């Protein structure tokens, strides 16, 4: 991986609409477009880095659907069959929570997670989604996913890039699952990861993933957030191990996003909230901070310059943390309050490019 250059671009994801930043070549000074579907709960937009020209975004009306762009953001088209389930001989789809581009070797396919859980796939640029019935009608989902916060869902569906049939997903609750032949079965991969909130927490599912990433450089390495620690996992090994007891007493290993550097697998950045309370309860702080590994867990470092130093409670859900792949590498996140905080050294200053927006459900780098 050379790293990447020129202007950066964030697809900010709202409770009311689309907003889109874009950089200067340097990452200095910012540009505000939007709102895009002002009035509509935009839950996930990601573009297609096999064609950076085309973008998919999650939205809830219509119904819950997937917008379509294939000029970069200038037009979108909603699907002509967004992810519904079958009919039973019956669930319904609440919302399309998270969207993942496939393999480089699968140009249009993605796949697209929903709450409730469920697993779908678009083999046309997401123009149409059919489910991807060896997880939906898997024998064992109603025991995995078990019933209705926001409600339950699916995320973190993870494409390795050196197979495109081994893929892991991510279920609040449920755990992490992990399929060898593209979906037709699928394996629960919780082994190491706690579940305090289970009346037995050492069982082989219904953990409480927030994030699950897998290291592009590095595919045998996984690392999630989870509602009971940071935990990395090398996959050869198969166990999760609680990277996370290096973090501070005060501070915990409880939060919602988790973010990696494109090109080092030791470095990891987490954004630290309150989980002292009984589940699903997560509360804010008053001393924001995202908290950098460089040594795969060993160590953590708080990173605040700029920030809020106090009386700040600030909320960052999953996806809205994300990172670009220039040199050095940026690091950006979006909180429940509207704000777009953004770093051009890998965590080390902050500074606020975007205020007043509505809740922030997902911030995600792309190339303009
Ligand atoms: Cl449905
Ligand atoms: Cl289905
Ligand atoms: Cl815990
Ligand atoms: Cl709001």
């Amino acid at each position: 991986s050379a790293p990447e250059s020129g202007p950066v671009m964030l697809l900010v994801a709202t409770i009311k609409g689309a907003w889109f930043l874009a950089s200067d070549p340097a990452r200095r000074t910012w540009e505000l477009r939007g709102p895009v579907f002002l009035g509509h709960t935009i839950h996930h937009i990601v573009q297609d880095p096999r064609e950076p020209e085309r973008m998919l975004m999650a939205a809830r009306t219509l119904g819950p659907t997937v917008f379509r762009s294939d000029d970069g953001g200038g037009n979108w088209t909603e699907a002509t069959r967004p992810p519904a389930f079958n009919k039973a001989p019956g669930r319904v789809v609440d919302h399309v929570f998270w969207l993942t581009p496939g393999h480089a070797s699968e140009p249009g396919t993605w796949y697209a997670g929903t709450s409730p859980q469920g697993l779908f796939r678009s083999t046309d640029h997401g123009a149409s989604w059919e489910p991807v019935a060896g997880f939906n009608d898997h024998p064992m989902r109603r025991a995995w996913t078990g019933g209705e916060p926001d409600g339950p869902k699916m995320h973190s569906i993870l494409v390795d890039p050196r197979d495109p049939k081994h893929l892991y997903i991510g279920m609040s609750s449920g755990g992490v699952f992990e399929s060898t032949d593209a979906g037709t079965d699928w394996k629960p991969l919780n082994r190491g990861c706690a579940a305090n909130f289970l009346p037995d927490p050492n069982v082989e599912f219904g953990h409480d993933p927030h994030c699950v990433v897998q290291h592009p450089a590095a595919p045998d390495i996984l690392y999630q957030q989870n509602h009971c620690g940071i935990y990395r996992m090398d996959r050869r090994e198969g166990v999760w191990k609680r990277i996370g007891d290096a973090m501070p007493r005060e501070v915990g290993d409880i939060g919602f996003p988790i973010v990696v550097h494109q090109r080092d697998p030791r470095t990891v950045w987490v954004f630290p909230m309150d989980g002292s309370d009984v589940w699903p309860r997560v509360s804010p702080g008053g001393k924001p901070a995202v908290y950098v590994t460089r040594d795969a867990g060993e160590s953590w470092q708080r990173q605040d310059r700029g920030l809020p130093t106090d009386q700040a409670w600030l909320t960052v859900k999953r996806q809205a943390m994300t990172a670009d792949a220039h040199a050095p590498v940026g690091v950006y996140f979006g909180t429940t309050g509207g704000e777009i905080w953004a770093s051009a050294d890998e965590g080390e200053h902050w500074q606020c490019i975007a205020s007043h927006l509505p809740h922030i459900y997902a911030v995600q780098s792309a190339r303009p």
